[PDB]
């Protein structure tokens, strides 16, 4: 139950899109741009 959403949905989330390109998810100013998602995995060792 919002009051008056016009974009997506959520708390926190960012106006900006997650840095990384190949990504649908949005990004945050805490995450140095990048998603919760992609913030994991940054700095997590990442192969192939
Ligand atoms: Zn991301």
């Amino acid at each position: 139950g919002s009051s008056g959403s016009s974009g997506t949905p959520g708390d926190r989330t960012g106006t900006s899109k997650c840095r990384k390109a190949g990504c649908v998810y949005f990004g945050t100013p805490e995450n140095k741009g990048f998603c919760t998602l992609c913030f994991i995995e940054y700095s997590g060792p990442s192969s192939g």
